[PDB]
């Protein structure tokens, strides 16, 4: 595939890794969503960098809230402007 | 890198490939989303979907207006919704 559709195949894949593991596939809760950010990106150094961690505690002040995939999708690009380094400056 | 890193690697790799073309990096144009969108992703035999198509239409209608990262991937996510195969059902 095509590099973009790589990266969408990859989301939506490591999406329904946690959303099927309760209930509907096409939810996950934010405790799920926690859990698939630390255990599916190289983050262990950068969990408490000012603005991760408030994303963090915003999912442990929310954990039983479902998110849809086009929530995660958002949340990605949310996380993504404060953990990616090309996104730095 | 972890499969979810190197989707938001390839994600922010293909967003700079089109916001460095005019201005400032940080934004591209929904003209230039719609090229993004057409040149990027294996989408040619989709793009008479009744969904896609609106959404293609509203990239038009809407060309000049600014798009950043956040927004980009948004909009990536709501495209996969209806395009990616995975998330059909």
């Amino acid at each position: 595939a095509m590099p973009l559709d790589q990266a969408i195949g990859l989301l939506v894949a490591i999406f329904h890794k946690y959303s099927g593991r309760e209930g509907d596939k096409h939810t996950l809760s934010k405790k799920e969503l926690k859990e698939l950010i630390q255990k599916e990106l190289t983050i262990g150094s950068k969990l408490q960098d000012a603005e991760i961690a408030r994303l963090m505690e915003d999912l442990d002040r929310n954990k039983d809230q479902e998110v849809n995939f086009q929530e995660y999708v958002t949340f990605l690009g949310a996380l993504a402007l404060i953990y990616n380094e090309a996104l730095k400056g």
